[PDB]
């Protein structure tokens, strides 16, 4: 299922536990950006997905502050888990940096990350 | 913290009750005015618990999976934004709403938008 | 058409002069108030030239590459939105700004935002 | 270069001409959605990209109306062209449908398309 260790196309590591009632909890390590070591993540997922072959909707957040660095930014990933032989989490994400009100127009990056359980 | 903690409404008439923990945790409950949903949903998120003191906003994000004891939309929204404090406190966000889809329909699985939250006294 | 055609400003103070052609073409010129840019830039786009008469907006989009005779930011913005006609005409958009990057930096190549355009008499 | 026939991961066909001064002009055929046959596209690209190995920024629009169908919607793709042995156009896109003002909150889909010159 969702619980396990995942890796995206950047080489980032996503270690997540899926709770019975819809909680996502875990640890993120990014291969890129103003960051080092582990960061706390929390999110939610659909704990009773539809039985028609549809993916499982989910989302999580990392605020990019830990004991080593603070980038003054946070990323949310929104996506779906697709099970089967080669499980995937396909996401699109938003990274917002803290900015002045005048710089808010350029505060948010958008991207997409695909996660698999295969180590780089 | 006490700044983020409280009751917020957005331009749709949705309501967001949140507690900002000392460790960077956001926890609480969301009621949407719109969509395939009713009653309260669990929210969880993170925020920068040591922001820049330079008049920059405080980065944060949270997610809601649209399943509670009453309804399941098979979808989830993440909001990514910043808290701007002061007398007229705001949380300015962009969001992604992803629905569970079949592989054939995954290309149209995700909506994008923007919500502005005003804190309620 | 004559509805879309004209001069528009957004909440940044940017200006958008456009002509909507009978064939669905949008053509004109954009001045941004912000970013790595100055003077006028070429815009080109498309719009639904036979929209629903049901009080739905008119879907459209346009792009600007931020290169003119004066400056090159090595970037381009696309706006995707709808025109809402009437006495207080608006074009409501979401946009993506992509900068040319090296492969190592492609993950942070794209900004997202939202602009509201008001038509000027 | 950019001029040529491209295909994305959905099987859509993108036939584009890149003009000397930054114009993109061409024809789009989609493998998915409320659409059939060719649609007109126009866009722009950076006609003097940086000489440091960076991709070429670009964007284009299709309004999903032709002689066969009208979906009352338009898509913009924003991205960069990456040249070399296996050229790519990597994009993220926004699809806005015409809606009432009250339904505007759910009017815009976001996604990502990767284009190559390889026929399906
Ligand atoms: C979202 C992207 N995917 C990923 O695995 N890491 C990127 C995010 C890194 C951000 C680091 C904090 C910063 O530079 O602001
Ligand atoms: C993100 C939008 N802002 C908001 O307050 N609610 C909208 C989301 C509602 C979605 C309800 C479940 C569904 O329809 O999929
Ligand atoms: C899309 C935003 N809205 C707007 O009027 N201009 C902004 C874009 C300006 C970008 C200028 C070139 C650059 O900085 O890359
Ligand atoms: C952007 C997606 N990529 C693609 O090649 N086609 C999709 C768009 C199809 C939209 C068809 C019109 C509609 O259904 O509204």
């Amino acid at each position: 299922g969702i619980t396990g260790t995942w890796y995206n196309q950047l080489g980032s590591t996503f270690i997540v536990t899926a709770g019975a009632d819809g909680a996502l909890t875990g640890t993120y390590v990014t291969a890129r950006g103003n960051a080092e070591s582990r960061y706390v993540l929390t999110g939610r997922y659909d704990s009773a997905p539809a039985t028609d072959g549809s993916g499982t909707a989910l989302g999580w957040t990392v605020a990019w502050k830990n004991n080593y660095r603070n980038a003054h930014s946070a990323t949310t990933w929104s996506g779906q888990y697709v099970g089967g032989a080669e499980a995937r989490i396909n996401t699109q994400w938003l990274l917002t940096s803290g900015t002045t009100e005048a710089n808010a127009w350029k505060s948010t990056l958008v991207g997409h990350d695909t996660f698999t359980k295969v180590k780089p």
